[PDB]
């Protein structure tokens, strides 16, 4: 009965990971989420959970540091893609070219200093010389996640949002609504880690998950997704 908890970003395809982990081992998995930051604040406040998947680097290398990761057990599982994204067909240019214009009420963008598909979405608004006149006038949204920042892009409650390829993504690889993948210059690549939580009391089985999380099944998977692997 492995616990783990995930960023938002990857809860969809943590799922579809948990469901072909179980065919294939006949272990279950029981999937908790947040955006990074509270996670790692639960953990370090000693929440019970086996195994972490963050949305970045830094909240593993902390936990690390300070003894609450499993040594040796830290690893890039996936890189993420940052989208700017629409329901609305039309509205967002394969340029980006929207965010410059008026066109558009509020964008959804998670909060930068806890879900690190917010600090990627913030860095492109800085990166354009955008970031001051969006907030001047009001049109950023702050998302407690980057799982808010999609469902509030998704209903249409924010014309525009930043959010995670894999939330958008679908399975014959089309993506609904209208796109602008923000080119790789534009930000910091969302390089996301694991790690096992040192207290668990599902040492074997955690090393078999994370063991198995680099095995072609699961990368398939993560791939399907939109992630990156480390080349």
């Amino acid at each position: 009965e492995l616990k783990v908890v995930t960023a938002t970003n990857f809860l969809g395809t943590l799922e579809q990971l948990a469901g072909q982990f179980a065919k294939q081992t006949g272990h279950a998995v029981v999937i908790s989420s947040g955006s990074s930051g509270p996670v790692y604040a639960q953990i370090v406040n000693g929440a019970p959970y086996n195994v972490f998947f963050s949305a970045d680097e830094k909240s593993p290398e902390k936990l690390d540091n300070q003894g609450f990761a499993l040594p040796g057990s830290r690893f890039t599982y996936a890189i993420g893609k940052l989208v700017l994204w629409s329901a609305k067909p039309g509205l967002v240019d394969n340029q980006g070219k929207v965010l410059a214009g008026n066109g558009w009420r509020h964008i959804a963008i998670s909060n930068p200093q806890i879900a690190p598909y917010g600090l990627a979405g913030t860095q492109v608004l800085t990166h354009l010389g955008l970031l001051d006149k969006l907030t001047a006038q009001e049109r950023i949204v702050e998302a407690n996640s980057v799982g808010q920042a999609h469902s509030q892009t998704a209903s249409g409650a924010a014309d525009l949002g930043f959010v995670a390829l894999a939330q958008i993504i679908q399975a014959a690889a089309k993506i609904p609504g209208s796109h602008w993948f923000p080119p790789a210059n534009y930000y910091e690549p969302i390089v996301q880690q694991a790690v096992i939580t040192k207290s668990t009391a599902e040492k074997a089985n955690a090393e078999q998950f994370m063991s198995w999380m680099k095995g072609p099944k699961a990368v398939a998977i993560i791939k399907a997704a939109g992630y990156v692997l480390p080349q």
